[PDB]
């Protein structure tokens, strides 16, 4: 009735906005409007099915030590790495993964709470992660963190060397159905560049790739599409004295208002999300999966009629 009109008079005034501002800083090159509600989940129930060992701290901290990431061991890189490690493994709310080379394993979660796209609640998202490839050792294995929070997401690792991991996201109604959340928009962010360690090298790289949507550059931002449909900053988006425009700790947070410089938006094109997280020398990498997109006057598609104790956690960690 008339709720609805006034939204859909906002949301088209919006689009207008949006459209006269498409060049201007922060905002969507091509305007669009928010149909996904998907950005925060505190009370998400995490669950992986038995085939997958989900490691223990210490058992993980044995095995991680067994192939040379260790605080003992007189390689920097290597101790350095065992410390970045050793922060993220410590941490009780996250169930600790060993990758092996394509074999993919299924986080579930479910009992969400607050999600929803286009006025359908959305009560199941599975996350299914296929370690691609790595520089450690024979490349075969990496370890990763799944949060209890799906809009949280994940940590992996790259022992400073690189890594490559696809993840395949699949989001279900009350029922337990596929939906296809065709032209959602996903928050691809803090996709830092030149942000590495100074011992080791100072331009490492984190980046999406082989994305099965559409990107929807951010203007200004740092964040550039590339062959195989990749995501990622060209040089530094770190430190002024190397060209970026804000260093690091001025943008790369979920609150700032210049955290569109290190971000992307996706536009969900299919039923089965497909993108690949991909790092080289961070040592350990956060990418949230959620729709907390950092594009400014993106307005939210209105329905017709018929904070976060993970996000800090994973913050201060950073
Ligand atoms: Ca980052």
């Amino acid at each position: 009735g008339a709720k609805y009109k006034k939204e859909f008079a906002a949301y088209t005034a919006a689009l207008a906005e949006a459209e006269s501002k498409k060049k201007q800083d922060g905002y969507l090159s091509e305007p669009r409007s928010q149909s996904l509600n998907f950005k925060s989940e505190p009370n998400a129930i995490r669950t992986i099915d038995s085939s997958v060992h989900q490691y223990g701290q210490q058992e993980l901290d044995a095995l991680v030590k067994s192939w040379g990431i260790s605080p003992t061991n007189p390689d920097r890189k290597k101790s350095t790495a065992y410390s970045y490690f050793n922060a993220i493994n410590s941490n009780n709310t996250y169930a600790k993964l060993v990758l092996e080379k394509d074999k993919p394993v299924d986080v579930t979660y479910t009992g969400l709470k607050n999600s929803s796209f286009n006025g359908k609640k959305i009560s199941k998202v599975v996350y299914t992660y296929t370690l691609k490839e790595t520089g450690f050792n024979d490349g075969t294995k990496m370890t990763m963190f799944a949060s209890s929070d799906p809009t949280v997401t994940a940590w992996y690792n790259d022992y400073f060397t690189s890594t490559n991991i696809n993840v395949k996201v699949k989001f279900y109604d009350e029922e337990g159905q596929l939906m296809n959340l065709t032209g959602g928009l996903v928050n691809f962010s803090s996709l830092n560049r030149g942000n590495g360690s100074g011992a080791i090298d100072k331009d490492a790289i984190e980046s999406v790739r082989n994305f099965n949507g559409r990107y929807i550059p951010i203007s200004g931002s740092s964040i550039k599409i590339h062959e195989n449909n990749s995501a990622y900053a060209d040089s530094s988006n770190a430190e002024k004295s190397l060209g970026a425009r804000w260093n690091t700790s001025e943008w790369d947070t979920t609150s700032s208002p210049n955290n569109w410089y290190g971000a992307i938006v996706g536009e969900i094109t299919q039923s089965e999300i497909s993108f690949n997280m991909a790092s080289s020398k961070s040592g350990n990498i956060w990418f949230a999966f959620n729709s907390n997109i950092n594009a400014i006057g993106v307005p939210t598609k209105p329905v017709a009629p018929t904070e976060n104790l993970y996000f800090q956690g994973a913050a201060a960690l950073e």
